[PDB]
């Protein structure tokens, strides 16, 4: 349940 | 689960 | 149940 | 269950 | 459980 | 269940 | 279940 | 469950 | 669960 | 569950 941004 | 963005 | 967005 | 976008 | 933001 | 973007 | 751009 | 963006 | 930007 | 930008 993870989550990633790279913005 | 996951959701990942590279914006 | 995943989804990736490159923007 | 996944979705891809490369915008 | 985990949440990443690289900024 | 991999996206790769060379842009 | 994979998606390749070379833009 | 992987993605990379060279931009 | 990875993702990789070279920007 | 890594994430890496070489911005």
């Amino acid at each position: 349940s993870g989550m990633g941004c790279i913005t």
